[PDB]
């Protein structure tokens, strides 16, 4: 299997998370960002793609308020504000990244059609040759091990792991192996897990 070279960008759990590839397409991802960010932050741009009758599976430009940044999302349900009922609360899907926000229509503009031509960067993973330790059913992971494999992951700290894609589930969902070139084990991210019982093979 070839080596990739990853970010792990977001993570809900170790069998559902978030990779981006390194390379020309990251560098790509990262002048996309400045540019929609630049072009949104001006009133007047705004204005020119006020978020009309938004529809679930819409892609759109949204603000993250607390980095400022503007970014690609998917418009994944339109939910009622439970304080507020002139406002809707968005359901967003960041495609690029693969985290989820709920956000004001406040905070989001149709998106300008040539930002569309970047593939969507963010690829959702599970984690291959893994399952929960807990085997009481409907069974999740226990938050430990999410944040055991956040820690691993280092994730959405641009943190450069090893990727080989082994499996898949149900298009297809890619089971990945995941290694760490810069700590000092020999051990990819699924042994680690297992061996200190944040995880059970198979």
């Amino acid at each position: 299997s070839k080596p990739m070279e990853v970010y792990v960008s977001a993570v809900a759990s170790p069998t559902k998370f978030w990779v981006q590839l390194i390379g020309p397409q990251s560098k790509k991802l990262d002048s996309m960002v400045q540019e929609m960010t630049s072009y949104y932050s001006s009133a007047e741009n705004r204005a020119k793609h006020v978020l009309t009758a938004p529809y679930v599976g819409q892609i759109v430009a949204a603000v993250f308020k607390f980095d400022e940044k503007w970014y690609r999302a998917e418009i994944v349900d339109i939910m009622p504000n439970q304080y507020n009922p002139k406002e809707q609360v968005i359901d967003l899907y960041f495609v690029d990244y693969g985290d989820s926000e709920y956000i004001s229509p406040a905070d989001i503009c149709e998106l300008r059609t040539d930002f569309l031509t970047l593939r969507f960067q963010a690829v959702e993973c599970f984690l291959a040759n893994v399952k929960s330790t807990i085997q009481t059913e409907p069974i999740t992971w226990p938050k430990s091990s999410i944040a055991k494999f956040e820690e691993l992951t280092e994730v959405a700290h641009w943190r450069k792991l090893i990727a080989r894609v082994v499996t898949y589930k149900e298009t297809p969902l890619p089971g990945v192996e995941l290694f760490d070139p810069a700590d000092n084990s020999e051990l990819n991210i699924a042994d680690l897990m297992i061996t200190q019982g944040f995880a059970l093979p198979l």
